[PDB]
């Protein structure tokens, strides 16, 4: 099976890598206008097989991504001196508008996996562009957000994350809304289990939570300028989950017909994830505070769409 | 490093194999009255290796269980046909008046994991005899029950079962609980979760799983003789748990001093994993016919225990 | 992808179990006369995957085996009193006079994974029956001697058994022929790494380690009556290479147009193993000793297939 | 157990990855003068975890070195676009005067596996500094190179790099030797094997591999700045080997009383690395032309070294 990925910066290759190292794909292409870049990259990843799985790793054009089955779009350019953030937007929604067709044409069958902030914009860029059935393109979304969520909240119970069953919804940034309500750890509702372990969620130990999903993006680009370990291994995993028709639960971004009260928008809910891409999405049990921010979160997110031109 | 299995039946060399397989741990020894059987069984297992995991696996007598941090007693007679598994309570008492101080004498600080039928009772019995604290003796319980209930829900569904969060407390046996209330997938209420996929479960689906979960390993026994592959995975799972002090949380079969008004009794609730046992129990809000049924569970058992003097 | 076994006996659903263990593959199926056996396996199973990855593991006939891309053929028929082994042999040959042409039948472009015993023959049978080219009928052949091999190697030469590279070839069983002459450890010639080791081979070890692999299936079958678990893990890698397209070499068992001036046989040499099954054999350097031998045990074979009728 | 990594640089934080990634310890410590770029990396990693392996990864002083098992050594300037590894000695060697005593400071029994540039040198360096048994302290040397010339191998033959058996020894650079003569596939020399796959390496075909292989790390820091991918994982899995004791032989580069005729250099040859480091040392006989190439490779390393020395 054949992975491909365009944008051969530091999300593109770690994600690259973290597909080889996992053995997740037989084969990965690297796709960049900066051909010497992704063949350097494809050169030290493959370079990297011999001491796991082999995996045949190169560098090409869309062409070489006949047969994907999943294409990441990794492609954001470079940010100018003063370039501020909606002119950004504008060359990387440009970026896409000629990424999207040359991939499909190439992999008329590809699930696109969209990485490029804003997420949840490009995301809905990608899916317009695409003229694909909405499961089919997929955004990262919360899905590092979801996971430091439960990685909190387990050090605060003293259990281990994989015993965690709680999610972020909506908007990948400020407006995200962590779900206590539904919350559950090895099937007991959070409420009962914190309880059972001498915790009271009070407000205030949730606010520190919160705070520590919000902002954990933060350390890493203040102490290194850029994040990509982290989202690599996210996307190798739902990479995983497409190939092999998983039919797990991920909260990833996608085009959203109605989600509370707002209309036509891309945003993360838990999402089952196979071979098609979303194979169907979860609308979780929410308190009507958590509902009141999720529309929120929607609304902030339709405005910014629609004045992109979408 | 080091796990000991007592028993090298089929459960016993089921449980080593998926340990092997799933690399679990470094060394497992195999302690079975039939020397050449366990040496067998070791030895067809060191065979897998080669394709799995690096495992030293071998055949010892009880004092080569020094060093363990788990045991697994897997030894005594299995339920036929026309037998409940309370049945074998009497033979396999006397099995484990002989087990256990063996095995408290051989490695006096190893976690107890108890496989043998019944299981809960036999948890009782071993906790009994051990003399150790409470949560150092832990019987697999529910977890086998747990995991049919999630597996039997994701081929209804079509969802991954990591996904599928449903439990089963109480006996191992006839007068299990099946959790409907909280049952939950996406942080949505199980039933609202299948409606939505256009797969709503109609009481006669429900009766239809339930009967499914119960009557499993009658089903199975009347197959091929004997159930081992999926209670194999699961003791493989919790002996992980208590080797990396993983703090997951499990439906496990452990001593209750108080539980729906019933005391001192072993059955199975959702609890807390770890180096030690049972590091924490939980109590779980259910609905009111679940805690009834509940109550009658760990009356059954409390019965039974109290006929043997246990 | 799905994998299908057909013969639901302790081989066969072992096997399936590694393959669900180690997730292998989404879709494993267990295709057995006996329904009732093979439906108490794949229950037994299935229930083992919320352990540890999800698969969809259940029994049906071989209509159900519709785009397996390769099929594990463990359908040995169980031994009368009084009945000869060529006797018994001509019983399984009529087997898979059934078998292969419904197999394929459901699924046409799958590879054939042939367990049964005698290997070589009855990989010859397969590959007779099915009208494929010889690369897409393959027996697990030396696999697990292979294995051995190295594994007593690498105890002699105190180094781990992936540095080890030799190899067992000709038949599964008293024929076989160990390479001492071009096996190599970490790139070395044996016998130079072995002289560096101070630890120069003598007569007397070469032969303690030719009985070893040699003896080691008798000595399993002496204790437990049959093995299983390492067959089961070595065909499960063998159906994983043949998936994920490994391109990587395996001692496997299929037709051989000409080996050591024989001619027309099935038996075990280093092949690439992939997506079409072998993609290439290999003939190893040998000393006269070792041709010698192998041309022994290609004779044995040949006549073997021959008084079969093939 | 416990690994640490001092230098959480491209190769460090790269390091710390694949150890995530391939789940090869329960605890891995980065160690840098830059403290908010190591936090940085650990954090990042620390969040990849959930989609791999429970691991614990941070970044701490070289205090919290304390009980790892194995310390990578990572610290120091990397090659600029066409400088040479030898080029960064004097600097480099500076570096470890500083890092080494710290680390056996923290971590007295930890084995010491050396990346830092030009390996082999450095790893001289960190022996004589150490004050350590020869065996204790492990340079990637040629694990990198040897994986290099397997990949190009597996690309031109179509078969899985693992079942490719080739390897490089003596200097982890421009020196290095591509041990031809007794590269194997399935047990047949290399040139039998491709030539009955339909495929002769031709000597046009040798050299193009060679240059494949020898000016690997030129290209890939012409076209990105850096390696790390390639050495990250290598790092990653000669650190499973002395963790898990594993006694796997690998091209190594240690204190090497005498080869080919030089004594006491470090380079690359076959060496079984287990706990405590280097178990054992393989001198393979070499083609006459391979045997003169490592005799010059020593020669070269040597000669640089003495410089101190
Ligand atoms: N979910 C569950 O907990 C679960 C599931 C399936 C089976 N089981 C139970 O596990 C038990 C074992 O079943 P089995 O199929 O493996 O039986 P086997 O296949 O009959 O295994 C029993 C082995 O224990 C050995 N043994 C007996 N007494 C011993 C002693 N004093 N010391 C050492 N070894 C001893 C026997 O020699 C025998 O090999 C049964 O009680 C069965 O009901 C439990
Ligand atoms: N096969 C190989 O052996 C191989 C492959 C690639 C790179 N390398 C080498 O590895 C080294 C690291 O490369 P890099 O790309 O990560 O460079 P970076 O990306 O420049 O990493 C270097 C880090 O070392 C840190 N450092 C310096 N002195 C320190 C000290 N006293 N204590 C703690 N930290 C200190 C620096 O702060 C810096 O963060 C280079 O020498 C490079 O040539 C070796």
């Amino acid at each position: 099976m054949k992975v491909g990925i365009v944008g051969s910066g530091m999300v593109g290759s770690a994600t690259a890598y973290a597909l080889a190292l996992l053995g997740v794909a037989r084969e990965v292409v690297l796709v960049d206008l900066d051909r010497k870049l992704a063949q350097a990259h494809a050169e030290d990843i493959l370079h990297a097989t011999p001491f796991a799985h082999p995996v045949w790793v190169w560098a090409g054009s869309y062409g070489d991504l006949e047969g994907a089955r999943a294409v990441v779009l990794a492609a954001g350019v470079a940010q100018r001196p003063g370039e501020t953030r909606l002119q950004l937007l504008d060359r990387n929604a440009q970026v896409f508008a000629q990424v999207v067709p040359r991939v499909l044409e190439a992999a008329p069958e590809a699930v696109l996996l969209v990485a490029t902030n804003p997420v949840d914009v490009m995301t809905q860029v990608a899916y317009a562009l695409s003229g694909l059935p909405p499961g089919r393109v997929v955004g990262s979304g919360t899905i590092l957000d979801t996971a430091r969520f439960r990685a909190l909240l387990a050090e605060y119970l003293r259990v281990a994350p994989q015993s965690v069953h709680a999610y972020v919804l909506g908007e990948h940034g400020d407006s995200e809304v962590l779900v206590w309500s539904s919350a559950q750890v090895g099937g007991v509702p959070l409420l009962e289990f914190a309880e059972a372990r001498g915790r009271a969620l009070s407000p205030e130990d949730r606010a520190r939570i919160d705070e520590g999903v919000r902002r954990a993006a933060y350390r890493i680009i203040e102490g290194k300028g850029a994040t990509y370990y982290g989202i690599g291994a996210g996307l190798a995993r739902l990479v995983r989950a497409i190939l092999t028709d998983e039919k797990g639960v991920y909260t990833v971004s996608a085009f959203t017909p109605e989600v509370a009260g707002v209309l036509e928008v891309s945003l993360s809910l838990p999402r089952i994830l196979g071979a098609g891409g979303v194979a169907g999405t979860v609308y979780p049990s929410l308190s009507p505070e958590e509902r009141a921010a999720l529309r929120r979160s929607a609304e902030i997110l339709k405005e910014a769409a629609f004045a992109l031109g979408f």
